[PDB]
């Protein structure tokens, strides 16, 4: 036996250069004014059950070569009912964005989860419907053409992290790869 370590990975669609200051204002204004940890912008595609680093390294490249940039479109800014799910901006569930989760799924050999939902979190936060309510205008206020926008995930990223870790502080990106057109 090689490679005993072995962790949980995520797999992040990452958004364009063009796209990511415009939601990196928006976090870092949002958890300026509820507090919460920082993190970058990022669509979700995948999460795999224990994996060596080679074999994280092996299904991250598989997942690269395999899958085209894409797009996803913003339908509305919402809401979820625990830490990772406080403000988020909810996806169109289009083929692209939809099979992008497929196929990740599928190479990093995930099992079954929920339903994917794809959307790209604003906040990472604890608070009560009434400041969940007040962070969701807050969003709009700070960015009132959010509802419709369309940004280009052109890279993925491999990364290690506790899924339940609220510090974030365990959550490390390993690699990152380019999507081609």
């Amino acid at each position: 036996m090689e490679e005993v370590k072995k962790d949980v990975y995520s797999v992040w669609a990452l958004p364009d250069e063009e796209s990511e200051p415009r939601f990196k204002k928006l976090m870092e204004a949002l958890r300026s004014e509820f507090t919460g940890p920082r993190f970058v912008p990022h669509v979700t595609v995948a999460v795999s059950a224990y994996l060596t680093a080679d074999e994280a390294k092996k299904m991250f490249e598989s997942a690269c070569d395999g899958l085209k940039a894409y797009t996803a479109t913003v339908d509305r800014v919402s809401t979820g009912t625990f830490f990772f799910q406080c403000v988020f901006l909810l996806l169109q569930t289009t083929p692209e964005v939809m099979e992008a989760g497929e196929h990740c799924k599928n190479h990093f050999n995930c099992s079954t989860t929920t339903p994917y939902m794809p959307h790209l979190s604003l906040l990472y936060a604890e608070l009560t419907e009434e400041e969940k309510k007040n962070a969701q205008e807050k969003a709009y206020t700070l960015d009132s053409s959010l509802d419709g926008l369309s940004f280009r995930l052109n890279r993925l990223a491999l990364c290690k992290t506790d899924t339940e870790d609220k510090t974030l502080e365990t959550w490390e990106t390993v690699a990152v790869c380019n999507l081609n057109p």
